Parts: C-alpha cells; structure tokens; sequence
C-alpha cells in the first residue's frame, strides 16, 4: 500500500465494417448513449473521476466531440494517441506517465456489463498489490480469455483456446497497480501481431498476487455484428440522468 | 408523358440525442450498414442512380465521407445543404434544378421497409401526370401522416391528427413529376414551423391526379429510440453485397 | 444563343504539403479569407449565384463548413466529388448535368487576381458560342499553359512547354458554352495521367470559335509555397464586406 | 532541486475571423510548416519532448491530425480540452497532473521566435526555483505584458499597459517550476474575464525568484492578419528537416 481510469478506445472497427467506415465503434450507440458513455459511468460510479482515454489519430476527433474535457460528466479526461491497433498492452503501455504509483481500472470499451464495479475496486483497494481479473461464464468461450479455475484457484489463463479448459471468460475490466508498465515493456507479439493482455494477467498470475472474481449480472461484448445487437438490447433501460443526456 | 432520385437525410436528429450528438441520425447503424444505405440501394435496385442527398452543414461531411461519389456503389451522387430543420418540403425544395422536368422518388433517410420500390415505379412510369404515396397500415397511426380512404379513393390527408381517421400511415416514400416545385413556392410554417409535405400530398390529391399503393411488407421509421431498435432487428439478414460490404 | 458558376477546389495540394496534410489548399488563407472565398466573390460580383463546387471526398466536410447552401454569401452552392485528382478536365466533367443547356465561367481554386470577370463574361455572353480564355503576360511561361499569339490571334495553347513560344500564360479562369461536356467524353491522359483543360481549349480553337482576352491587373496562381506568399501580399486589402466576414 | 513542454493551442481565433471559422489558428500556415509546428520543433531541439497540447473540444481532432502520437517527430503527445476560451493561466492548470513535481516550459502556439530555447533552458535547470520569462524590446508594447525594468532588474509587469514603463514585452514563452499550479487556484477574472499570466509572473517576482532574460533573434506573434502574414514573411526559409515533411 489514488485510483485512475483507462477507457481503452482504439482498434480497427475491421469486424463492424461498414458501420465503421466513418465513426469509431466506441461512438456506435448501445441503448439510448453512444457506447463509449457506459465505460465512462461505471467509472463515474466508482468515484473514479481522473480518466485516460486511449484511440486513433483518425477517430479522436468525434471521441473528442462526444467526451470533452469530462466536466459535463463529472469527470476530468486526458487524451492519447495509438497510432495502430498493436494490441490491447500497447495501448495501455501509452498510460504509464499518466498513472505514475496509483492504481489503475482498465475498462475495454467495447464490454457492456450490469455489475457496479465499486465491490470489486473496494476489494482490491484492500489488496496488497498486484491485480485482479473479473470472470464471466459463457456459452462460447472460444472468443476470449479463458481462466482455467481448479479448487477455486486461476491455474493459467489462455487466449482465445481451440479447445477451452473451462466456460470462465476473463472480461475486458482489469484491475492493476502500477508494475503492469515495467511488465508491458518486455514485448512479444502474438501469431497475431499483437502484445496481449493475457500474457499480463499470467506475469501477476505467476506472482501469484492475482485475484479474480465472479460477476453477477450480465456482460457482453459489442465487438461484432450479433453482440452488438445483443447489447443494444440488454442496455434500453440504462439511464444515466440529466449530465449524460 | 428520366426518373432521379431524392435523398433527405436532414434534420437535428434531437429525438436520438445523445447518440446523435456528434453523428447524425442517418448514418447511425440499421442492421450491419448505416441507415442511409438502405436508402441507397432501394433507389439503385430500380435503376434510379442520379440521386441527391440533402442534410445539414455539419453533417455533411460525415455524410459524403460514406457515400462518395456514388461509383463504388454503381450510382452518382449530387449534394446540397439544408441551412435549417425547416421541414421536408423545404428540403424538397432544394432539388429543382437537380430535378429539372424529370419525375422523381423521394426517400425520407429514416424510413426502412422491405418493399422493392420497382412496381411502384413501374405504374407511376405510366401514370399520365401527378403524384403516388405508398400506405401501411399501422397501430399508432397518430405518429405520421393518415390517409383517409373511402371505396378505394383517398379524401384526405391530415398530418399527425390527434383523432385518426384511419390506420393507413402515408409513408415516406413519395413519388411526384416537376410541378411539385411550383407548389412548395406558395409556402405556409405550419403550427410547429414547417413546411409540410402532408399539404403537398393534399394539393396533388384536391388537383384529381394522385393515386396511392399499399405496401406489402414490413415498414418502419427509425426516429425514435424504440422504432431505431425495431429497424435494427428487422434488418438484420439484409444484404447488400460487395459493393456496400 | 442563363450563366452558371464552377469552382473546381480539388487535387491532393502534395506542393504545399504538410500545410495542406489536414486542411486543403482552397481553405488556406489568402489575405483575409480563405482561398476558395475570392473565387465566390469573383462570380457573385458577375450576379452568378448559381454555383458548383467541386473537391475531394475528404476535404468535401471542411469545403462545406465554410461554405455552405450559400445563403449567407447570396448565392447558391451544390456540391460534388471528384474521387482521384484525375485533372481539371475531369473535375469539369462531374459538372454536366448541373450546367444542362446554359454556358458557364470555371475557375480553378487557387487562382487570384484583381480584374471584375463581368466585362469578359458580357462579352462572352454576346458570342454566337464557343469559348473564351484569359491571358497574362508573366515571367515564368513555363509553368503554364501557353497562348502562341500570332497577329492578335491564337494559333495554339502547349500545356507547360519546355521552351514557350511566348510569355502569355492561359490563366485558370475559363468561359464555355455547353458543347464542352461532349468533347470532355473523348479522353486521353495526358503524360501525367491527366485529362488536359489545354486540350479543350484547343478543340474549340480548331473549331474556330475561341477568343481571348488579355488581362488589366495582377493575377497569380497559389500552388506553390512562394506563390501562394504572393497571393497572401497581393490580397491584403482585399474586403468582401459582412456578408464574407 | 526532467522538464516537460506545454503547448497552449486553444482559444477562439475570433481576432482572424474568418480564416478561423472552421480550422483553428495554430494549423494556419506559417511558413511552410503549421503554426503549431514551430512550438513543438522549438521543444524538441531543447530534448523536452514529453509535451502536453491544450485546445478546444471543437478543433481538437484537427490538431490531433497533424500531431499524432508524436512518435512521427520524434516526441510524444498528451492531449487535454479547454472548455472555453478563459484564460492562458487557467489552460496551462490543466497540466497540473501531467507535469507533477517536474518543471516546465510553456509556449503559446502564436508565438514564433528564431532564438533557440537551450541556453534558457540550461540557465533555468541551474536556477534553484522559481521561473524564468523570456523579452523582447518591441515597437508597439501596448499589445503586450510590458517588464519594468529598474537597474537590470525587473520591478513589475503589466499586462497590456495603456500608458508603458518600457518597449520591453514579456512573451509567450514561460519557463516555470511546479509551485505555478497551487498558485493558479487562488483565481481572479481580470477585466476581460481571464485569469492571467502575468498575474502568475508577479507572484514569482513578489517571490525573489523570477528572472529574465533579453531574447536575440527576431520574434511575433500571430494573432493579428498583420502579424501573422509578418510571422509568414520571417518564417520562409525554416526547415525542419522529413520528420515534419
Ligand atoms: C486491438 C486493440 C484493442 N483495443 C480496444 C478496442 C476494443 O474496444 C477492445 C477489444 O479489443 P479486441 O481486439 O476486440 O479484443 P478481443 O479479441 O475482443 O479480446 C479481448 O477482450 C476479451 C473480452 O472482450 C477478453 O476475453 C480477451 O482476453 C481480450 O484479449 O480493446 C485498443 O484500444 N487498441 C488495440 O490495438
Ligand atoms: C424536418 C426535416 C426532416 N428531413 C428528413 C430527416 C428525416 O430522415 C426525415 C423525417 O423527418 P421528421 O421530421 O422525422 O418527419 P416525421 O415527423 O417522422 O413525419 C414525416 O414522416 C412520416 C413517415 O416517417 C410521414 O408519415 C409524415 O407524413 C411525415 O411528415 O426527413 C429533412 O431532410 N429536413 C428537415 O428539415
Ligand atoms: C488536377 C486537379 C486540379 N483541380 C483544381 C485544384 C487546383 O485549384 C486547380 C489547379 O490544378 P493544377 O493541377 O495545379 O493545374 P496547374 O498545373 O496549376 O495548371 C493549370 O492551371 C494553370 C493556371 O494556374 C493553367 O495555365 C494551366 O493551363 C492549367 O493546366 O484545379 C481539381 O479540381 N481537380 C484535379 O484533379
Ligand atoms: C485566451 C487563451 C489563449 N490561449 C492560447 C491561444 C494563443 O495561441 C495564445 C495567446 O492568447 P492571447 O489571448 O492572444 O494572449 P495575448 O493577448 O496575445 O497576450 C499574451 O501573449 C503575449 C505574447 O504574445 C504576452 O505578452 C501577454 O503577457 C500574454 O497575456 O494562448 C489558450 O490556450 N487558451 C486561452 O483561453
């Protein structure tokens, strides 16, 4: 033993194509509110008001347009440039200065969730370091990073698995504290082309100073055509009051 | 006894806002293309390629960076610019020159329908002189203009009424000849400051030379939240090929 | 034996290159205004309200920003997209349906002078048809398009000779009658992969229904640094009055 | 007893209305680079590139289009809206997280200048505390903050003075240590409903620990049509080599 925000923006949009011919998925609406709000409110809720906001050079003006300064909503924003979609490590690689000791939650923008956060920061407040992952049970894990979970323990967690050792999804919503940045710098590229943020949660994994938790609610991504939909649906109830329209 | 082909993607799109503050309503999402595509392609798929587009100055730009030219989609694309959300007539307005002594189909940007255009266009092809508008039968009639037919002929038309006569919605698909021009000149702002298109309708039909069709399939508007939800869902499986991708 | 306005704004503006990395040389500043302002000015003090603008894809969003319907400068905007920077004659071509029957005046973007057009533009209006050219007398033929005059008559124009057979460039500010349209159909690119406006010029010459004029003041093209340096000195007392700003 | 840079870029450019109605002052051009180039070239030839730029919400994505991540010119970017145009003092209290405990220099986008920012730098890293303002003898000071100069000794400053103590204006260019922030708290609008620099400029002269040094190049602001086409005309043959293209 001071907690910041990262709203990771940025990427291609390639999946959504053309609906991201012009805009930036994180503008794409989810409800009643351009997508990129719900990271901005489960942070907001959270009282964490200091909020890095990461995207390409190309799509920071309509981000920009949309989020301002952050004082309409309560918060305070700080902008970055990802000058190409090199992985979900690299972009926040680029926040290293900006979290400096404190503490950090990393909210891809693209995951759509019910949970408050704040039980989860709280716990991990009380935590003497490292970090923590929060968990999803899916029908289709596939798709994402997958916790391999015996005895209640995170053995190894594995991205993107053709033969899945569980149904337990890591979600996008990743709580660290500031060693993730000397980690991050000791750079591999994937099959894929990019630095993953899988290989991050098993450094702390292997530390053994990772926690995780199991959600509650709902979660989905918004990464694709179907889930997209899916969180448009799940969200038409979601209001944030008068400061977010 | 030469058909072009109108576009009207204007207005201030307040209805959506927030998810319409930076975009602008016809290029949110409708199934896996933005809005306006659909409107595109229901003029192409009849051959009709010379279209105007008009919407406002500050959405033009988004506006023009999705349709272009017109070439990638096989059509050929003219724009101009609504100062203010004065109204569809006034929009229509905009379009003489372009339409010269042609016939014309006007598509309001946020209506989405299943229909093929092309037999409605045929039969005004051969439709001596005047105007059609395309009918649905609808359950909140109150939302849109309501035709009030007696043995197959229509009597009249009111804009919004709070009484419906009917359930048939005077959709936003028009087609006229040039003389519509003539008339939008004799202008009056109804009660909420606009130009109606409804009273447009109405002095086609007073003059003996409108007819109407009823749609077949589905038919939505996509100005509200819920009806933009709607449109989306019915969307779904529409494709428009490689050209639209 | 009715005049409409063209203002060709395209190109990649590569010579002026970072200055034009985001902008667009037509909405760089010349004096007091940007570029493309002079050009309007120029045709609406002829009483041509009717207006084209012709630009990029990219660039059409900021174009329109600054100019829009065109009500506030009393005249009257309809836009189009040249796709690739194929040539001015191909600009031009983008503009047949919208001059239909009636002759027009076509400026290219960054040309800047002092002469009013109208006394070249009544002239033109009372020749049977065919064209008219603008000439000027300058230091560096070269660069231009070049008028061989022999006994007060244009013999031929060469685009940008290695050796001039005289020093009377053909300035950016060309006069046409309708027929141009069906002559731009019969393509060639030139060396440079252009569509030629000197290779028009020359079609109406051999037709024999070309003239000329020479100009009184001061002209300059703004394409490249140093010159668009002197278009910004020449213009300093330039005022448009409120209407511009 | 690590120094940041600080690029203020914001206001409303009204003074350059309407060259400034769609773009934004600092991406005019000035010379053959935009505005904005010369500040960060300034920095980085002094090694400080971490640098943080402050503008509007509006002109933001045009300015993020030129600039990038900053890895292009060999520095690196932190973007932050100023909401509105209030003040050069309260812009640069925006940079409080970003700097931290490190020192500062400050430049405002208009300011050009040829002098070579390293010998000042150098001077103030040997400066226990304080800061450091940089002058220049001018024929108009009236426009300006005016140093009262006393025995090589500054006794005050005043910003734009009606009547001068001296021709020595204290420019855009302001070295400072982290103690600026907890004073730019203790706010006063001035006259014109701004906090200012100079305010800031006094507290640390009040202190005993401001200094200055005479500039020796040629130096103006841009601000003006005058001084900006003047800042054109100095600028013309600077080079910043194909980082900056
Ligand atoms: C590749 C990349 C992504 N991101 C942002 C944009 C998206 O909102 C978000 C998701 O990136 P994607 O490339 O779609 O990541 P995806 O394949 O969905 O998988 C990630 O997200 C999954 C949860 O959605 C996790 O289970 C996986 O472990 C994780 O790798 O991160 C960036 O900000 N920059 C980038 O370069
Ligand atoms: C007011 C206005 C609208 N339009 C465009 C933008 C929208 O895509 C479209 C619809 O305009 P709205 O104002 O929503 O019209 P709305 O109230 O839905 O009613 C219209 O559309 C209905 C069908 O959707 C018809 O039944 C009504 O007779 C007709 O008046 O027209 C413009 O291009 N310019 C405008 O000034
Ligand atoms: C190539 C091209 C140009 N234009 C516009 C943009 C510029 O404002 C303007 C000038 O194009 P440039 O390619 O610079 O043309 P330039 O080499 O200067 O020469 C032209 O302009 C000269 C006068 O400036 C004439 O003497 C020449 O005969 C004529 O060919 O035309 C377009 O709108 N589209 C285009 O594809
Ligand atoms: C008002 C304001 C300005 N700035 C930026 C934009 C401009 O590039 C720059 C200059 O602001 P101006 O309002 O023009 O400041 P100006 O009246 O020229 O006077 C300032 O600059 C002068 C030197 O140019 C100094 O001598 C004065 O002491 C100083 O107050 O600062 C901002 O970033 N935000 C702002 O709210």
């Amino acid at each position: 033993f001071a907690m910041k925000g990262i709203i990771l923006a940025g990427g291609t949009g390639s999946r959504l194509y053309p609906i991201t011919k012009v805009t930036n998925k994180h503008l794409l609406p989810v409800g009643r509110y351009p997508m990129i709000y719900h990271a901005v409110y489960k942070l907001k809720q959270c009282d964490i008001t200091d909020i890095m906001i990461i995207t390409g050079k190309e799509h920071m003006g309509d981000v920009v347009s949309f989020l301002g300064s952050g004082q309409e909503f309560g918060v305070s924003f700080t902008y970055r440039v990802q000058d190409k979609a090199g992985g979900i490590a690299q972009a926040l690689g680029l926040c290293e200065d900006f979290v400096g000791n404190d503490r950090m939650v990393v909210i891809l923008g693209d995951n759509i969730f019910s949970d408050d956060i704040r039980p989860y920061v709280e716990e991990f407040t009380n935590q003497k370091e490292g970090a923590k992952v929060l968990l999803q049970s899916v029908d289709d894990p596939e798709r994402f990073g997958v916790a391999n979970i015996q005895n209640r323990k995170i053995i190894e967690i594995e991205e993107k698995p053709k033969e899945p050792k569980s149904s337990y999804a890591v979600t996008g919503i990743y709580l660290y504290d500031s060693k993730v940045f000397s980690y991050i710098k000791e750079l591999k590229p994937s099959a894929r082309g990019e630095l993953e943020i899988t290989d991050i949660n098993n450094w702390y994994l292997k530390r053994g100073v990772l926690t995780y938790n199991e959600m509650s609610g709902w979660w989905t991504d918004a990464g694709t055509h179907v889930s997209l939909q899916r969180a448009n649906a799940l969200a038409r109830d979601i209001n944030f009051g008068k400061q977010f329209n």
